[PDB]
């Protein structure tokens, strides 16, 4: 079931579909509430050549905007590139392929950088255990618990 | 004088400029020959929001082609990434900002990856002292000196 | 049920969903023959703000890539534009939303400009009505029914 | 000297280098004031395959940022094609190569079009003939001497 790309034993192709927005954490909270860069509601990841796509709605202005960005795969083993906000690099943290799938994003901008963690699911929703299991990981990458928002209790422009 | 990313205390800002490519190593040989998508002739790089633009010349079928690539920063310390022939990384390795400035590249694509090495300088040509400085860094990134290539002596889209 | 973008009626929100492509012409057949930067299967049409999103395969030396593309929307009515193998215009010349849509492009690539017409459907084939009513269009632009090709009968990348 | 790109006789080569925002117009002022999204300060235009490059800085926030943009040539006579703000039309109307140009735009965004008219040149300053034949050619194009502006009076982000 679980794989990772830390691992290498990853299948990118099976996390083609689509997926939901579950969980987002940062120790940037600012980035994940309300018009932050960072709340976003995920629809769909495309599996390409060398890169992922996704597509995904973001309320700006109260707004919700139709968005797509395509990540590219780079050299460092699991690593993958997108320019949004800043420079992002990400990997998949963990993942089950027909539930849950775990990304841990570093931004950089300015100067600063900051981390990002999501809980992207294949349901509009997830198990307790799993979302319990999600926030563990983000407190082991210095995440506190009061920067873990719940995006399946808000708007998800859906 | 002397600057790396690795170190830190590089300001990018310097780079801004007119480039010329002196010396290109990779032992992906084919990579750097006659049609090579590495071949490239540097004009010009410009130092814009946490990124850098090149502009460059690359002969394609005996004909010179006006190129321009746009790299962005990324988390990981003094590392860019730039999409080209596949998912590119690279760092400054060493620069004194008036004469030359030297890059390392990790190229991935379709599984594999090969690194680079250029020489970029901000005259037609530069001093042995140099090209042999750089040739040992080549060297000291498992570069044999077969597979490092004098731009000077052929035509660089000039 | 029939709309199109020259009639400003157009309700682009319908295309969205999966695409077949079940019929390609131009007269610069090479461009639609097996390699041809223009032989594409597509797999779906995704609306975003302003702009198109397509999904699909293109078999390249005889390996399908997976690709994706935005076109957006330019002042001229009707009309976007998509950077692929050149600079090119389109516009949707006919669709019922719920069986076909046909497309007309044409195509911008170092002084020469050719067009191209597709006829992607909902199913993995067409009624002989609709293929035969794409034919006619195809012959009014100029396009002779040597070049007009139907894919449903070859591999698609499927 | 003089040339269009309506007239075919246009060689975009000759517009490579350096270049200087004097005067914009459009009868959507709010665009070319302070803050607007095409109050640009031109730095240097690339003539690149079948595309052209922007060099140019931006005030935004107080702020001037270091932008560059890749516009691409479009099948229609003399157009190009470039995401901005929304989708971009824009000719060259009128230039003499070695003083100035003359660019005519054309915004779509969100149902909406409006039209901006750019007299970029060559030195810091252009003679009053110039200045005064572009806002000529701004009031043929519909644009009142209201939302003609002249940039050498303001600061440029130099
Ligand atoms: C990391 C991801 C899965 C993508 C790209 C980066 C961002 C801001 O998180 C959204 C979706
Ligand atoms: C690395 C660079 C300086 C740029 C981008 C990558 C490539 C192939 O080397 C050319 C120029
Ligand atoms: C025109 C389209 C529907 C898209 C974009 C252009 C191209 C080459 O035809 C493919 C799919
Ligand atoms: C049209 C141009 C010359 C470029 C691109 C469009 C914009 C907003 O005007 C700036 C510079």
């Amino acid at each position: 079931e679980e794989a990772s790309s830390t691992r290498g034993n990853l299948d990118v192709a099976k996390l083609n579909g689509d997926w939901f927005s579950i969980v987002v954490a940062s120790n940037k909270r600012e980035k994940i509430e309300e018009n932050g860069s960072m709340r976003v509601f995920m629809q769909h990841i495309d599996v390409l050549e060398n890169s992922l796509g996704f597509k995904f709605r973001i309320k700006e202005n109260g707004e919700c905007r139709e968005l797509y960005l395509v990540a590219y795969k780079t050299p460092e083993d699991g690593e993958y590139f997108v320019e949004y906000d800043g420079g992002n690099t990400f990997t998949i943290l963990k993942t089950d392929y027909d539930r849950y799938v775990m990304f841990h994003l570093i931004n950089f901008k300015n100067g600063e950088t900051f981390q990002l963690m999501v809980l992207y699911g294949r349901t509009k929703d997830l198990s307790s255990d799993i979302k319990e299991k999600f926030a563990k990981l983000c407190e082991a990458h210095g995440i506190t618990r009061d920067n873990i928002i719940d995006l399946t209790k808000t708007d998800r422009c859906l």
